[PDB]
Protein backbone atom coordinates (compact mmCIF):
# COMPACT_ATOMS: atom_id res chain seq x y z
CA UNK A 1 0.00 0.00 0.00
CA UNK A 2 0.83 3.80 -0.27
CA UNK A 3 3.65 4.33 2.46
CA UNK A 4 1.80 6.90 4.05
CA UNK A 5 -1.45 4.65 4.32
CA UNK A 6 -0.18 2.80 7.48
CA UNK A 7 -2.19 -0.29 5.95
CA UNK A 8 0.86 -2.36 6.97
CA UNK A 9 1.40 -0.63 10.66
CA UNK A 10 2.93 -2.35 12.65
CA UNK A 11 3.81 -4.98 11.24
CA UNK A 12 5.29 -3.28 7.84
CA UNK A 13 6.32 0.14 8.53
CA UNK A 14 7.49 0.56 5.21
CA UNK A 15 5.02 -0.36 2.56
CA UNK A 16 4.76 0.16 -1.04
CA UNK A 17 1.75 0.20 -3.59
CA UNK A 18 0.35 -2.22 -5.52
CA UNK A 19 1.21 -1.71 -9.33
CA UNK A 20 -0.42 -3.81 -12.04
CA UNK A 21 2.45 -5.49 -14.12
CA UNK A 22 2.61 -5.07 -17.75
CA UNK A 23 2.87 -6.72 -21.14
CA UNK A 24 6.51 -6.87 -21.05
CA UNK A 25 7.31 -7.44 -16.81
CA UNK A 26 8.04 -10.87 -16.11
CA UNK A 27 5.94 -13.03 -13.35
CA UNK A 28 6.29 -16.23 -12.00
CA UNK A 29 4.04 -19.25 -11.33
CA UNK A 30 4.34 -18.26 -7.57
CA UNK A 31 1.14 -16.27 -6.50
CA UNK A 32 3.88 -15.08 -3.15
CA UNK A 33 6.63 -14.07 -5.42
CA UNK A 34 3.74 -12.41 -8.15
CA UNK A 35 2.94 -10.37 -5.16
CA UNK A 36 5.87 -9.01 -4.04
CA UNK A 37 6.99 -8.00 -7.98
CA UNK A 38 3.57 -6.50 -7.86
CA UNK A 39 4.53 -4.27 -4.85
CA UNK A 40 8.53 -3.80 -6.17
CA UNK A 41 9.91 -5.33 -3.21
CA UNK A 42 11.50 -7.22 -5.73
CA UNK A 43 11.72 -6.01 -9.06
CA UNK A 44 8.55 -4.78 -10.59
CA UNK A 45 10.02 -5.96 -13.63
CA UNK A 46 10.33 -9.18 -12.32
CA UNK A 47 13.92 -9.67 -13.64
CA UNK A 48 17.99 -9.13 -12.22
CA UNK A 49 16.69 -10.42 -8.54
CA UNK A 50 19.46 -11.24 -5.77
CA UNK A 51 19.21 -14.04 -3.07
CA UNK A 52 19.24 -11.14 -0.49
CA UNK A 53 16.45 -9.09 -2.63
CA UNK A 54 13.92 -11.87 -1.85
CA UNK A 55 15.42 -12.76 1.71
CA UNK A 56 14.29 -8.87 2.65
CA UNK A 57 11.07 -8.74 0.72
CA UNK A 58 9.59 -12.39 2.62
CA UNK A 59 11.12 -11.23 5.75
CA UNK A 60 10.06 -7.77 6.11
CA UNK A 61 6.87 -7.85 3.99
CA UNK A 62 5.18 -10.85 4.04
CA UNK A 63 6.04 -12.13 7.61
CA UNK A 64 8.27 -15.51 6.12
CA UNK A 65 12.04 -15.80 7.27
CA UNK A 66 14.60 -16.78 5.86
CA UNK A 67 14.41 -20.59 6.85
CA UNK A 68 11.54 -21.00 4.68
CA UNK A 69 13.06 -19.84 1.46
CA UNK A 70 16.49 -21.57 1.94
CA UNK A 71 15.84 -24.68 -0.64
CA UNK A 72 13.54 -22.46 -2.61
CA UNK A 73 16.33 -20.34 -3.15
CA UNK A 74 18.95 -23.31 -4.26
CA UNK A 75 15.78 -24.67 -6.59
CA UNK A 76 15.31 -21.36 -8.31
CA UNK A 77 18.95 -20.99 -9.23
CA UNK A 78 19.47 -24.76 -10.29
CA UNK A 79 16.32 -23.86 -12.61
CA UNK A 80 17.76 -20.67 -14.05
CA UNK A 81 20.87 -22.45 -14.57
CA UNK A 82 19.33 -25.34 -16.55
CA UNK A 83 16.65 -22.93 -18.26
CA UNK A 84 19.15 -20.46 -19.60
CA UNK A 85 22.51 -22.90 -20.17
CA UNK A 86 24.84 -20.93 -17.90
CA UNK A 87 25.13 -20.22 -14.08
CA UNK A 88 23.41 -17.21 -12.96
CA UNK A 89 25.23 -16.37 -10.59
CA UNK A 90 23.20 -14.18 -7.85
CA UNK A 91 20.98 -12.36 -10.34
CA UNK A 92 18.26 -14.55 -10.89
CA UNK A 93 17.68 -13.27 -14.81
CA UNK A 94 13.37 -13.63 -14.24
CA UNK A 95 10.36 -14.67 -12.58
CA UNK A 96 8.75 -16.10 -15.88
CA UNK A 97 11.49 -18.99 -16.22
CA UNK A 98 10.49 -20.95 -12.77
CA UNK A 99 7.59 -21.90 -14.87
CA UNK A 100 10.21 -24.42 -16.77
CA UNK A 101 8.04 -27.63 -16.18
CA UNK A 102 9.19 -30.64 -14.44
CA UNK A 103 11.26 -29.18 -12.25
CA UNK A 104 10.25 -26.69 -9.46
CA UNK A 105 7.22 -25.77 -11.31
CA UNK A 106 5.12 -29.26 -11.44
CA UNK A 107 1.65 -30.66 -12.27
CA UNK A 108 -1.40 -30.80 -9.84
CA UNK A 109 -1.36 -26.98 -8.83
CA UNK A 110 -3.80 -25.11 -6.90
CA UNK A 111 -4.38 -22.36 -9.38
CA UNK A 112 -2.78 -23.20 -12.57
CA UNK A 113 -3.02 -25.61 -15.43
CA UNK A 114 -0.73 -28.25 -16.04
CA UNK A 115 1.82 -27.72 -19.31
CA UNK A 116 0.19 -30.36 -21.22
CA UNK A 117 -3.54 -30.43 -19.32
CA UNK A 118 -5.84 -30.94 -21.72
CA UNK A 119 -4.22 -30.83 -25.50
CA UNK A 120 -5.09 -32.68 -28.26
CA UNK A 121 -1.22 -33.30 -29.66
CA UNK A 122 1.95 -34.38 -27.85
CA UNK A 123 3.93 -31.64 -28.87
CA UNK A 124 1.35 -28.65 -27.90
CA UNK A 125 1.85 -26.84 -24.34
CA UNK A 126 -0.37 -24.33 -22.20
CA UNK A 127 -0.39 -21.85 -19.97
CA UNK A 128 0.91 -23.64 -17.18
CA UNK A 129 1.91 -19.89 -15.07
CA UNK A 130 -0.33 -17.60 -14.84
CA UNK A 131 -3.54 -17.43 -12.05
CA UNK A 132 -6.43 -19.80 -13.70
CA UNK A 133 -9.82 -18.44 -12.03
CA UNK A 134 -11.09 -22.30 -13.10
CA UNK A 135 -8.39 -24.73 -11.90
CA UNK A 136 -8.35 -22.24 -8.16
CA UNK A 137 -12.34 -22.62 -8.22
CA UNK A 138 -11.55 -26.55 -8.52
CA UNK A 139 -9.28 -25.91 -5.58
CA UNK A 140 -11.84 -23.89 -3.50
CA UNK A 141 -14.97 -25.81 -4.17
CA UNK A 142 -13.73 -28.62 -2.16
CA UNK A 143 -14.21 -26.43 0.78
CA UNK A 144 -17.29 -24.59 -0.67
CA UNK A 145 -19.71 -23.23 1.80
CA UNK A 146 -17.13 -22.91 4.39
CA UNK A 147 -14.94 -19.89 5.72
CA UNK A 148 -11.87 -22.00 7.36
CA UNK A 149 -10.32 -25.02 6.37
CA UNK A 150 -7.93 -27.37 8.40
CA UNK A 151 -5.05 -29.85 7.37
CA UNK A 152 -7.13 -33.30 6.57
CA UNK A 153 -9.29 -30.43 4.23
CA UNK A 154 -5.78 -29.48 2.35
CA UNK A 155 -5.64 -33.18 1.92
CA UNK A 156 -8.56 -33.21 0.05
CA UNK A 157 -7.91 -30.32 -1.90
CA UNK A 158 -4.32 -31.94 -3.45
CA UNK A 159 -6.11 -35.16 -3.65
CA UNK A 160 -9.11 -33.87 -5.97
CA UNK A 161 -6.35 -31.56 -8.15
CA UNK A 162 -4.17 -35.08 -8.12
CA UNK A 163 -7.48 -36.93 -9.97
CA UNK A 164 -8.20 -33.87 -12.20
CA UNK A 165 -4.65 -33.82 -13.74
CA UNK A 166 -3.91 -37.10 -13.58
CA UNK A 167 -7.44 -37.63 -15.82
CA UNK A 168 -7.29 -34.38 -18.14
CA UNK A 169 -3.23 -34.53 -18.82
CA UNK A 170 -2.31 -35.45 -22.29
CA UNK A 171 -1.36 -39.44 -21.63
CA UNK A 172 2.27 -39.11 -20.30
CA UNK A 173 2.44 -36.15 -18.66
CA UNK A 174 1.47 -35.97 -15.37
CA UNK A 175 3.90 -36.69 -12.98
CA UNK A 176 2.87 -36.64 -9.02
CA UNK A 177 4.78 -34.00 -6.89
CA UNK A 178 3.72 -34.51 -3.43
CA UNK A 179 7.20 -33.21 -1.62
CA UNK A 180 7.18 -29.61 -3.54
CA UNK A 181 3.44 -29.15 -3.44
CA UNK A 182 3.47 -29.97 0.19
CA UNK A 183 5.75 -27.85 1.03
CA UNK A 184 3.46 -25.09 -0.64
CA UNK A 185 0.62 -26.56 1.39
CA UNK A 186 2.55 -25.74 4.45
CA UNK A 187 3.57 -21.78 2.95
CA UNK A 188 -0.44 -21.53 2.67
CA UNK A 189 -1.21 -22.63 6.53
CA UNK A 190 2.33 -19.96 7.28
CA UNK A 191 1.19 -16.93 4.99
CA UNK A 192 -3.09 -17.47 5.57
CA UNK A 193 -3.81 -19.57 8.21
CA UNK A 194 -5.54 -17.32 10.81
CA UNK A 195 -3.57 -15.99 13.84
CA UNK A 196 -6.44 -14.15 15.61
CA UNK A 197 -7.42 -17.73 16.63
CA UNK A 198 -5.77 -18.25 19.96
CA UNK A 199 -4.42 -22.14 18.96
CA UNK A 200 -3.27 -20.81 15.36
CA UNK A 201 0.51 -21.79 16.02
CA UNK A 202 -0.74 -25.59 17.10
CA UNK A 203 -3.36 -26.13 14.98
CA UNK A 204 -3.98 -23.79 12.23
CA UNK A 205 -6.59 -23.02 9.99
CA UNK A 206 -6.78 -21.05 6.48
CA UNK A 207 -9.24 -18.06 6.19
CA UNK A 208 -10.53 -19.05 2.68
CA UNK A 209 -11.37 -15.67 1.87
CA UNK A 210 -7.39 -14.20 2.58
CA UNK A 211 -6.31 -17.22 0.58
CA UNK A 212 -8.89 -16.12 -2.23
CA UNK A 213 -7.96 -12.68 -2.38
CA UNK A 214 -3.43 -13.78 -1.98
CA UNK A 215 -4.25 -15.87 -5.10
CA UNK A 216 -6.99 -13.85 -7.25
CA UNK A 217 -5.32 -10.77 -6.88
CA UNK A 218 -1.64 -11.32 -6.27
CA UNK A 219 -1.50 -8.87 -3.52
CA UNK A 220 -1.85 -9.19 0.64
CA UNK A 221 -5.35 -9.04 1.79
CA UNK A 222 -5.25 -6.09 4.04
CA UNK A 223 -8.50 -5.19 4.09
CA UNK A 224 -9.55 -8.14 5.57
CA UNK A 225 -7.29 -8.01 8.79
CA UNK A 226 -4.16 -9.70 7.53
CA UNK A 227 -1.25 -8.84 8.31
CA UNK A 228 2.10 -10.42 7.74
CA UNK A 229 2.99 -13.08 10.41
CA UNK A 230 4.36 -11.82 13.92
CA UNK A 231 7.02 -13.74 14.37
CA UNK A 232 8.22 -14.37 10.90
CA UNK A 233 7.05 -18.11 10.29
CA UNK A 234 10.26 -20.60 10.48
CA UNK A 235 10.57 -23.66 8.52
CA UNK A 236 9.81 -25.76 11.11
CA UNK A 237 6.05 -24.44 10.59
CA UNK A 238 6.32 -25.20 7.20
CA UNK A 239 7.30 -28.71 6.86
CA UNK A 240 5.04 -30.08 9.87
CA UNK A 241 2.09 -28.40 8.35
CA UNK A 242 3.23 -30.41 5.17
CA UNK A 243 3.50 -33.78 6.93
CA UNK A 244 0.41 -33.22 8.95
CA UNK A 245 -1.65 -32.71 5.78
CA UNK A 246 -0.14 -35.97 4.35
CA UNK A 247 -0.99 -37.45 7.07
CA UNK A 248 -4.79 -36.38 7.33
CA UNK A 249 -7.24 -39.09 6.96
CA UNK A 250 -8.84 -39.47 3.81
CA UNK A 251 -12.66 -39.57 4.31
CA UNK A 252 -13.47 -38.85 0.53
CA UNK A 253 -11.08 -40.91 -2.61
CA UNK A 254 -11.43 -39.40 -5.55
CA UNK A 255 -10.87 -41.85 -8.81
CA UNK A 256 -7.54 -42.05 -10.87
CA UNK A 257 -5.20 -40.91 -7.98
CA UNK A 258 -1.59 -41.91 -9.57
CA UNK A 259 0.05 -44.69 -7.31
CA UNK A 260 0.99 -43.90 -3.77
CA UNK A 261 -0.78 -40.48 -3.82
CA UNK A 262 -2.76 -41.50 -0.07
CA UNK A 263 0.27 -41.86 2.54
CA UNK A 264 3.48 -39.49 3.81
CA UNK A 265 5.70 -37.28 1.42
CA UNK A 266 9.51 -37.25 0.24
CA UNK A 267 10.94 -34.75 1.95
CA UNK A 268 11.60 -31.82 -0.80
CA UNK A 269 15.21 -31.57 -1.70
CA UNK A 270 17.07 -29.34 -4.52
CA UNK A 271 16.55 -30.38 -8.24
CA UNK A 272 19.09 -31.62 -10.61
CA UNK A 273 19.31 -31.80 -14.62
CA UNK A 274 21.56 -33.54 -16.75
CA UNK A 275 23.52 -31.44 -19.14
CA UNK A 276 22.12 -33.27 -21.93
CA UNK A 277 18.68 -32.32 -20.95
CA UNK A 278 17.29 -29.20 -23.30
CA UNK A 279 14.57 -27.57 -21.20
CA UNK A 280 11.09 -27.23 -22.54
CA UNK A 281 9.84 -25.06 -23.79
CA UNK A 282 8.20 -21.59 -21.58
CA UNK A 283 4.51 -20.44 -22.34
CA UNK A 284 4.71 -17.07 -23.41
CA UNK A 285 1.40 -15.50 -22.29
CA UNK A 286 1.63 -11.81 -20.77
CA UNK A 287 1.77 -11.28 -17.23
CA UNK A 288 -2.11 -11.97 -15.44
CA UNK A 289 -3.39 -9.06 -13.30
CA UNK A 290 -6.79 -8.79 -11.63
CA UNK A 291 -9.52 -7.15 -13.69
CA UNK A 292 -12.71 -8.10 -12.07
CA UNK A 293 -11.86 -5.58 -10.58
CA UNK A 294 -8.69 -3.98 -11.38
CA UNK A 295 -6.87 -2.99 -7.88
CA UNK A 296 -6.08 0.03 -6.60
CA UNK A 297 -2.30 1.21 -5.05
CA UNK A 298 -3.79 0.11 -1.56
CA UNK A 299 -5.07 -2.88 -2.67
C1 LIG B 1 12.48 -17.73 -3.45
C2 LIG B 1 11.34 -18.20 -2.93
C3 LIG B 1 10.27 -18.93 -3.77
C4 LIG B 1 10.37 -19.45 -5.01
C5 LIG B 1 11.58 -19.48 -5.96
C6 LIG B 1 9.08 -20.05 -5.34
C7 LIG B 1 8.77 -20.69 -6.53
C8 LIG B 1 7.56 -21.27 -6.84
C9 LIG B 1 7.25 -22.04 -8.04
C10 LIG B 1 8.25 -22.34 -9.17
C11 LIG B 1 5.96 -22.43 -7.96
C12 LIG B 1 5.14 -23.28 -8.96
C13 LIG B 1 4.84 -24.69 -8.40
C14 LIG B 1 3.56 -25.17 -9.04
O1 LIG B 1 2.47 -24.86 -8.50
O2 LIG B 1 3.62 -25.83 -10.11
C15 LIG B 1 5.43 -21.91 -6.71
C16 LIG B 1 4.14 -22.12 -6.25
C17 LIG B 1 3.63 -21.69 -5.05
N1 LIG B 1 4.24 -20.81 -4.16
FE1 LIG B 1 6.18 -20.07 -4.33
N2 LIG B 1 8.25 -19.86 -4.26
C18 LIG B 1 8.92 -19.18 -3.28
C19 LIG B 1 8.42 -18.81 -2.04
C20 LIG B 1 7.11 -18.92 -1.61
C21 LIG B 1 6.60 -18.54 -0.31
C22 LIG B 1 7.47 -17.97 0.84
C23 LIG B 1 5.27 -18.77 -0.29
C24 LIG B 1 4.26 -18.53 0.86
C25 LIG B 1 4.61 -18.39 2.15
C26 LIG B 1 4.91 -19.32 -1.59
C27 LIG B 1 3.67 -19.75 -1.98
C28 LIG B 1 3.42 -20.59 -3.05
C29 LIG B 1 2.19 -21.36 -3.21
C30 LIG B 1 1.01 -21.45 -2.24
C31 LIG B 1 2.33 -22.09 -4.53
C32 LIG B 1 1.32 -23.07 -5.16
C33 LIG B 1 0.46 -22.34 -6.19
C34 LIG B 1 -0.49 -23.33 -6.81
O3 LIG B 1 -0.34 -24.56 -6.59
O4 LIG B 1 -1.42 -22.85 -7.51
N3 LIG B 1 6.04 -19.39 -2.37
N4 LIG B 1 6.44 -21.21 -6.05
C1 LIG C 1 12.62 -15.20 -18.97
O1 LIG C 1 13.85 -15.81 -19.30
C2 LIG C 1 13.74 -16.94 -20.15
C3 LIG C 1 15.11 -17.61 -20.24
O2 LIG C 1 16.02 -16.74 -20.90
C4 LIG C 1 13.12 -16.54 -21.50
O3 LIG C 1 12.88 -17.70 -22.27
C5 LIG C 1 13.70 -17.77 -23.45
O4 LIG C 1 13.50 -16.66 -24.31
C6 LIG C 1 14.28 -16.66 -25.50
C7 LIG C 1 13.90 -15.43 -26.30
O5 LIG C 1 14.52 -14.36 -25.63
C8 LIG C 1 14.08 -17.93 -26.34
O6 LIG C 1 15.14 -17.98 -27.28
C9 LIG C 1 14.69 -18.33 -28.60
O7 LIG C 1 14.58 -19.74 -28.72
C10 LIG C 1 14.23 -20.21 -30.01
C11 LIG C 1 14.05 -21.73 -29.98
O8 LIG C 1 15.01 -22.34 -29.12
C12 LIG C 1 15.30 -19.78 -31.02
O9 LIG C 1 15.00 -20.23 -32.32
C13 LIG C 1 15.44 -18.25 -31.01
O10 LIG C 1 16.49 -17.85 -31.87
C14 LIG C 1 15.72 -17.77 -29.59
O11 LIG C 1 17.00 -18.21 -29.19
C15 LIG C 1 14.14 -19.19 -25.48
O12 LIG C 1 13.58 -20.25 -26.22
C16 LIG C 1 13.37 -19.08 -24.17
N1 LIG C 1 13.67 -20.24 -23.33
C17 LIG C 1 12.78 -21.21 -23.08
C18 LIG C 1 13.30 -22.42 -22.37
O13 LIG C 1 11.58 -21.13 -23.40
C19 LIG C 1 11.80 -15.80 -21.27
O14 LIG C 1 11.34 -15.26 -22.50
C20 LIG C 1 11.93 -14.67 -20.24
N2 LIG C 1 10.60 -14.13 -19.97
C21 LIG C 1 10.37 -12.84 -19.75
C22 LIG C 1 8.94 -12.36 -19.67
O15 LIG C 1 11.29 -12.04 -19.63
C1 LIG D 1 3.39 -16.26 -26.28
O1 LIG D 1 3.95 -15.49 -27.32
C2 LIG D 1 4.45 -16.23 -28.42
C3 LIG D 1 5.04 -15.28 -29.46
O2 LIG D 1 5.53 -14.11 -28.84
C4 LIG D 1 3.34 -17.09 -29.03
O3 LIG D 1 3.85 -17.90 -30.07
C5 LIG D 1 2.68 -17.97 -27.98
O4 LIG D 1 1.57 -18.65 -28.53
C6 LIG D 1 2.22 -17.13 -26.79
O5 LIG D 1 1.15 -16.34 -27.25
C7 LIG D 1 0.25 -15.88 -26.22
O6 LIG D 1 0.73 -14.76 -25.49
C8 LIG D 1 1.06 -13.62 -26.28
C9 LIG D 1 1.65 -12.53 -25.41
O7 LIG D 1 3.06 -12.62 -25.44
C10 LIG D 1 -0.17 -13.12 -27.04
O8 LIG D 1 0.22 -12.11 -27.95
C11 LIG D 1 -0.87 -14.26 -27.78
O9 LIG D 1 -2.12 -13.82 -28.28
C12 LIG D 1 -1.08 -15.49 -26.87
O10 LIG D 1 -2.01 -15.19 -25.86
C1 LIG E 1 6.62 -0.07 13.36
O1 LIG E 1 6.80 1.13 14.09
C2 LIG E 1 6.34 1.08 15.44
C3 LIG E 1 6.44 2.46 16.07
O2 LIG E 1 7.77 2.92 16.01
C4 LIG E 1 7.17 0.06 16.23
O3 LIG E 1 6.70 0.01 17.57
C5 LIG E 1 7.09 -1.30 15.53
O4 LIG E 1 7.98 -2.22 16.11
C6 LIG E 1 7.45 -1.16 14.04
N1 LIG E 1 7.32 -2.46 13.39
C7 LIG E 1 8.36 -3.08 12.84
C8 LIG E 1 8.05 -4.35 12.09
O5 LIG E 1 9.53 -2.68 12.91
C1 LIG F 1 -9.35 -8.39 -4.88
O1 LIG F 1 -9.17 -7.10 -4.34
C2 LIG F 1 -10.30 -6.23 -4.44
C3 LIG F 1 -9.84 -4.85 -3.98
O2 LIG F 1 -9.42 -4.82 -2.62
C4 LIG F 1 -11.49 -6.81 -3.64
O3 LIG F 1 -12.62 -5.93 -3.75
C5 LIG F 1 -11.78 -8.23 -4.14
O4 LIG F 1 -12.75 -8.87 -3.33
C6 LIG F 1 -10.49 -9.10 -4.11
N1 LIG F 1 -10.76 -10.42 -4.67
C7 LIG F 1 -10.82 -11.54 -3.94
C8 LIG F 1 -11.19 -12.81 -4.66
O5 LIG F 1 -10.59 -11.56 -2.73
C1 LIG G 1 9.35 -30.37 9.00
O1 LIG G 1 10.14 -31.41 8.43
C2 LIG G 1 11.54 -31.16 8.42
C3 LIG G 1 12.21 -32.35 7.73
O2 LIG G 1 11.86 -32.29 6.36
C4 LIG G 1 12.07 -30.94 9.84
O3 LIG G 1 13.42 -30.51 9.76
C5 LIG G 1 11.23 -29.88 10.57
O4 LIG G 1 11.58 -29.79 11.93
C6 LIG G 1 9.74 -30.17 10.46
O5 LIG G 1 9.38 -31.34 11.19
C1 LIG H 1 4.41 -29.21 13.57
O1 LIG H 1 4.02 -27.84 13.62
C2 LIG H 1 2.72 -27.57 13.11
C3 LIG H 1 2.49 -26.07 13.07
O2 LIG H 1 2.87 -25.50 14.31
C4 LIG H 1 1.67 -28.31 13.95
O3 LIG H 1 0.37 -28.03 13.49
C5 LIG H 1 1.96 -29.81 13.91
O4 LIG H 1 1.05 -30.48 14.77
C6 LIG H 1 3.41 -30.09 14.34
O5 LIG H 1 3.56 -29.79 15.71
C1 LIG I 1 5.32 -35.25 9.90
O1 LIG I 1 4.92 -34.36 10.92
C2 LIG I 1 3.51 -34.25 11.04
C3 LIG I 1 3.16 -33.07 11.95
O2 LIG I 1 3.65 -33.32 13.25
C4 LIG I 1 2.98 -35.60 11.55
O3 LIG I 1 1.58 -35.55 11.68
C5 LIG I 1 3.40 -36.73 10.60
O4 LIG I 1 3.08 -37.98 11.17
C6 LIG I 1 4.89 -36.69 10.22
O5 LIG I 1 5.73 -37.18 11.26
C1 LIG J 1 -14.28 -36.52 5.22
O1 LIG J 1 -13.69 -35.62 6.15
C2 LIG J 1 -12.65 -34.81 5.59
C3 LIG J 1 -11.82 -34.07 6.64
O2 LIG J 1 -12.56 -33.76 7.80
C4 LIG J 1 -13.29 -33.85 4.58
O3 LIG J 1 -12.32 -33.02 3.99
C5 LIG J 1 -14.02 -34.64 3.50
O4 LIG J 1 -14.77 -33.74 2.71
C6 LIG J 1 -14.94 -35.73 4.09
O5 LIG J 1 -16.12 -35.12 4.58
C1 LIG K 1 -11.00 -43.42 0.04
O1 LIG K 1 -10.47 -44.68 -0.36
C2 LIG K 1 -9.09 -44.93 -0.10
C3 LIG K 1 -8.73 -46.34 -0.58
O2 LIG K 1 -9.64 -46.76 -1.58
C4 LIG K 1 -8.78 -44.78 1.39
O3 LIG K 1 -7.39 -44.87 1.58
C5 LIG K 1 -9.30 -43.44 1.90
O4 LIG K 1 -9.14 -43.37 3.30
C6 LIG K 1 -10.76 -43.20 1.53
O5 LIG K 1 -11.62 -44.03 2.29
C1 LIG L 1 -15.11 -36.39 -1.48
O1 LIG L 1 -14.11 -35.42 -1.77
C2 LIG L 1 -13.21 -35.78 -2.82
C3 LIG L 1 -12.08 -34.75 -2.90
O2 LIG L 1 -12.60 -33.45 -2.66
C4 LIG L 1 -13.99 -35.95 -4.13
O3 LIG L 1 -13.15 -36.46 -5.15
C5 LIG L 1 -15.13 -36.95 -3.94
O4 LIG L 1 -15.93 -36.98 -5.09
C6 LIG L 1 -15.98 -36.61 -2.71
O5 LIG L 1 -16.74 -35.43 -2.95
C1 LIG M 1 6.22 -31.17 3.00
O1 LIG M 1 7.20 -31.46 3.99
C2 LIG M 1 7.09 -32.77 4.56
C3 LIG M 1 8.16 -32.97 5.63
O2 LIG M 1 9.45 -32.77 5.10
C4 LIG M 1 7.15 -33.87 3.50
O3 LIG M 1 6.82 -35.10 4.12
C5 LIG M 1 6.15 -33.58 2.38
O4 LIG M 1 6.25 -34.54 1.36
C6 LIG M 1 6.32 -32.15 1.84
O5 LIG M 1 7.58 -31.95 1.24
C1 LIG N 1 22.29 -33.37 -10.09
O1 LIG N 1 21.90 -34.72 -10.33
C2 LIG N 1 21.70 -35.09 -11.69
C3 LIG N 1 21.24 -36.54 -11.74
O2 LIG N 1 19.84 -36.57 -11.96
C4 LIG N 1 22.96 -34.84 -12.52
O3 LIG N 1 22.68 -35.11 -13.87
C5 LIG N 1 23.41 -33.39 -12.35
O4 LIG N 1 24.59 -33.11 -13.07
C6 LIG N 1 23.58 -33.04 -10.86
O5 LIG N 1 24.66 -33.75 -10.28
C1 LIG O 1 15.01 -29.66 -25.70
O1 LIG O 1 15.31 -29.49 -27.08
C2 LIG O 1 15.75 -30.67 -27.74
C3 LIG O 1 16.18 -30.31 -29.16
O2 LIG O 1 17.42 -29.64 -29.06
C4 LIG O 1 14.64 -31.73 -27.71
O3 LIG O 1 15.12 -32.91 -28.30
C5 LIG O 1 14.24 -31.99 -26.25
O4 LIG O 1 13.20 -32.94 -26.16
C6 LIG O 1 13.87 -30.67 -25.54
O5 LIG O 1 12.67 -30.10 -26.06
C1 LIG P 1 -8.19 -0.66 -12.10
O1 LIG P 1 -8.40 0.05 -13.30
C2 LIG P 1 -9.77 0.39 -13.52
C3 LIG P 1 -9.93 1.04 -14.89
O2 LIG P 1 -10.14 0.02 -15.85
C4 LIG P 1 -10.31 1.28 -12.39
O3 LIG P 1 -11.72 1.41 -12.50
C5 LIG P 1 -10.02 0.68 -11.01
O4 LIG P 1 -10.27 1.61 -9.99
C6 LIG P 1 -8.59 0.18 -10.88
O5 LIG P 1 -7.71 1.28 -10.65
BR1 LIG Q 1 14.60 -11.67 -19.14
BR1 LIG R 1 -8.90 -29.24 -19.57
BR1 LIG S 1 -11.51 -6.69 0.79
BR1 LIG T 1 6.32 -38.66 -2.36
BR1 LIG U 1 11.72 -32.80 -4.34
MN1 LIG V 1 2.14 -26.17 -11.75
Amino acid sequence: QEPGSGIGYPYDNNTLPYVAPGPTDSRAPCPALNALANHGYIPHDGRAISRETLQNAFLNHMGIANSVIELALTNAFVVCEYVTGSDCGDSLVNLTLLAEPHAFEHDHSFSRKDYKQGVANSNDFIDNRNFDAETFQTSLDVVAGKTHFDYADMNEIRLQRESLSNELDFPGWFTESKPIQNVESGFIFALVSDFNLPDNDENPLVRIDWWKYWFTNESFPYHLGWHPPSPAREIEFVTSASSAVLAASVTSTPSSLPSGAIGPGAEAVPLSFASTMTPFLLATNAPYYAQDPTLGPND
